């Protein structure tokens, strides 16, 4: 096979080492790790080489984007150029772009029939009481966002709390914001990692005693997971709907059933690899091998 | 006919008055002008009504988005909900979203065969000299952007100027940036306004004595325009490529021929309407009449 | 007398007209209104002229700073240069600078013996429950700030509300934040305007039905005020403590007595002038006349 | 002696270790290292304890502020509270605050007779040519700032370069900006470190081949320095003028003589300690011992 594979990222972290590793090992591929920010190119005379530190890049059979949440406009532009040059991407630019927008993505998942928690959208709602009654929740989660980021989640246990919180963020200097109801669960969500058409690995993320969260480390403790066939199907459908080749789907276990809470196009590998012992980076290179033309 | 038409904008300016005007006059349509930021809704149980100041909106046959460049994530979300409810939009969410990204849009136009000025893309280029030689320019225009905004253009007449400018912005706190070569022209660009499959109006925008620009009012003076059939074709193709129903295409007259410099999905009406006397707002309502189902 | 007076502000609003007016009328002074942002100067060879639109400014006997809350670093720099050139300022740079910092100012007022509401300071407090118990409040006001701005106030009626709010802002992307207890009062605060050593005018600002606020227009309705001699003394002491020549002091009427809530170095004139009929702009020019050397 | 010493900083870096080290070793002082952001307190009932992670801090004989450039408003507030509680600070709040403002500080140094390079100040100058002629430079350095930060320096070798650069930043989204002329020197500046009334250590910082800079590591290489008695006097006067107990003064060797380029209230220790072998952290604790009351 022997492919030249580029990896779009800003630095060297476990994920970056684990695939330089798995690509050099597996069918003896060459790997260059490029900062997207350091790429520069003529978007005009259509295609045209990509430049990096004064030299022309040599044509990659494939590109592995792993673009940061704060560099996603330029990142996807550079990604787009690689695509136009013939490189196969796991996760294509459009898909990556759209996925960063949690609003667009939640909308899309909902339209395609995927069970989410009931969720409200707002920015400067003008009648908070009506917004709270919509969504139904008396206890619910409010998630501040600002553009396409996320700068906070918070639980509002009472009506008044939910009121004061929304009224706080309403001062648009916090910008777009999301309401959805809290769970049974217990600060425990399941993170499935999809590569192509299968769930490749899956862990339970568990909260700490102080309120909830559950985030990777907002106090989070990982443990290996027992996914139901139903959860497995869902997490694969979610990625398919988002047109993501690699994705992290987070699932909450509600009484009514499993609910998708979020979908990531650049899931971290370390926690989930170390927890399960699964060679995820390898399943990714393997996927490239099945799909990239050389 | 009698349609209910919503207009998505944050305030009442000429454009907003001129179509409340033209819609109430023309086939007696009703019009509500809504702040997108004041809309709130359940993106979950797919579709679901849109709320505004404590009440449910009553279903619009059509929506005219005119979303601001700084509110485009939430704006398009609200737009998307109207679309999911059955409202026809002139300019659809996806198209609007993509168009805000000048990088993606320049790329797309270039791929589809549309003559642009030669243009470079960069963020933190690491070898400015190579970047300047690429693009070729010895005098060229550098356009700072930051996300999806634009916070400056500047002419660099010499190599050294172009160097110091790029090196200035390279400190990423300016983020993404665009290089392209300057013109003959003379601070004069042509702005065509496309509605559907025709150019509906067109003006010459003329710079002032102090350097160049030409911007609406960076010193700009408008006058009525004599578009060549070729320019006309191009400006229509550009909008088609971008999948925009209404668009402002800006064209520079180079020796080699007309070049598209920019495409806007929310062109201002005042300057161009007053300059030409053309009823543009009416051609927009008319377009809705030909395409919205009631 | 005949002074040349400069006014540092970014535009022409009532305040700006009302003193061009009162200075040309009163002892026939000349007035130039300058954008601080348009001033440029050598901070080196100590003193040195200030340049404005290509020319050297002609030496002002006095400067009236009215610098915006978002331009206060450069504004005060330009102010400082005028001071170094010999111009008398009503409100000096240091005083203006310090006053913009509500934290430093609240601290200072408290140290000097001036009754404030009980007030807590926090940024990323780590134990919200302890923070709420400190301050004592079960209902209290949380005021988000971010640098030196203010981007929100909110009432938290219960413990849980106060919790969810603080936890929301704790995500430092909101930065510094202030807790203090709510009042009897009733959305009514008294705004006194101090010029030199007297309160020159004073209005009642009254909230609307929807929650509280009281802000100028967050729904605010003004009416003429009956200040107690005690309130009068306090508002004069506050300005003295802050070393402000002109200041807006806001006072809340608590059971225990009058409490200073805020001190502004650039109070607006329109609402308070129109409400009372007092010639405030004139008392300001008069103050300059008593203190500037010609 | 035996003092309790608090160190205000956000994390554990060499500087933070080297004084936990030197304070526990030297006259057996106790040391707590506190995040300023985690402090919370009643700025009202004047003084009042400082809270940290749910508990009351136990009263420090001294505080060593080492506050970050992006947290300086809240940092100095917390600092101020310690001061009000009786703790001696090396570097007091006012001094630290003022020092962060490079504009105010450059002004002050200039007024007090300290030779700087000739320096211009601007934000949106309206006539760049006049600004460049002022300052005199044909080659000069332009330093972008934005509030109180610094987000770039750049050399402009020609008039045109200097023009395009200033015109670029003029789009206020870059905000305040500084012009001063370039040097002989050669990317080499001298950094002196003042503790109290002496220069305690001093290094040469040397640029790399690619343009200039010289910054700690913008390519910087350190080497031990031979300060003239004159340079020594100056660096001590600068700190005295700024009322800083500990400061980093940077000096450029011009033909006309040594020029102060910058003064820092929180100089890094690592580069300069390792380069010279001097126990700087110890001279700081020693200074506290000579000045703090127990
Ligand atoms: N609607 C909800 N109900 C219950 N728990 C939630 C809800 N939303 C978020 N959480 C918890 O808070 C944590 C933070 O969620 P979020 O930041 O939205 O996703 P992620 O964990 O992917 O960053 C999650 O891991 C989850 O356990
Ligand atoms: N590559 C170029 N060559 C010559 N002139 C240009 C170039 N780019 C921009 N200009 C001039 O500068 C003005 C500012 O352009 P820009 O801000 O990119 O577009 P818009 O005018 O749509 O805001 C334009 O009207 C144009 O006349
Ligand atoms: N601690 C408090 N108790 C009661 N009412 C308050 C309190 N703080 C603020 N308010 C009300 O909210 C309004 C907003 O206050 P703020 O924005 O801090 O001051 P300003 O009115 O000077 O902008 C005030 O006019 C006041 O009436
Ligand atoms: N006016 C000047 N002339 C020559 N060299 C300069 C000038 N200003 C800055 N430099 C060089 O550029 C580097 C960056 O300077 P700056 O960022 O202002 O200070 P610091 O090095 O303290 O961060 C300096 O170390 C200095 O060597
Ligand atoms: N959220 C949209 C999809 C957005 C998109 O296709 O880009 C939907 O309901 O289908
Ligand atoms: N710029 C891309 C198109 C982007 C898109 O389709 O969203 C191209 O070359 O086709
Ligand atoms: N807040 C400080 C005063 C701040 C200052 O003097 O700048 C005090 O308690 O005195
Ligand atoms: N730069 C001012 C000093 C500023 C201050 O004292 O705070 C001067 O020329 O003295």
């Amino acid at each position: 096979s022997h492919m030249k594979i580029a990896i779009l990222s800003r630095d060297g972290t476990l994920y970056s080492c684990k695939r330089l590793r798995e690509a050099a090992i597996q069918r003896g591929h060459l790997v260059e790790i490029l900062d997207p920010l350091s790429c520069y190119m003529n978007i005009n005379p259509a295609a045209s080489s990509i430049h990096y530190k004064g030299r022309k890049l040599p044509h990659f059979d494939a590109v592995i984007p792993r673009i940061g949440t704060a560099i996603t406009f330029y990142g996807t532009a550079a990604l787009r150029q690689f695509e136009m040059l013939g490189s196969y991407p796991l996760n294509e630019s459009v898909a990556i772009a759209r996925a960063r927008d949690k609003l667009r993505s939640m909308q899309l998942l909902a339209r395609q029939g995927i069970d989410l928690p009931v969720t409200g959208i707002a920015h400067s709602p003008d009648d908070t009481s009506d917004l709270i009654d919509m969504v139904g929740g008396a206890p619910l989660v409010v998630k501040l966002v600002e553009g396409t980021q996320g700068i906070g989640v918070v639980l509002a246990e009472t009506r008044q709390a939910a009121e004061s919180v929304i009224d706080a963020f309403r001062g648009l200097n916090a910008h777009i914001l999301v309401q959805e109801y809290i769970k049974e669960a217990q600060g425990c969500d399941i993170r499935c990692l999809v590569v192509g058409d299968e769930v490749v690995a899956a862990i339970e993320r568990r909260a700490k005693e102080g309120d909830f969260r559950s985030n990777l480390h907002r106090g989070g403790a990982a443990s290996v997971a027992s996914i139901t066939p139903q959860e497995r199907e869902i997490a694969i459908k979610a990625a398919r709907t988002m047109a993501l080749d690699v994705a992290g789907v987070d699932i909450l276990r509600a009484n009514r059933g499993p609910l998708v809470m979020e979908v990531n196009a650049s899931p971290g590998l370390e926690g989930i690899e170390k927890t399960t012992g699964i060679d995820i980076a390898g399943k990714m290179i393997r996927w490239i091998e099945r799909h990239a033309t050389t």
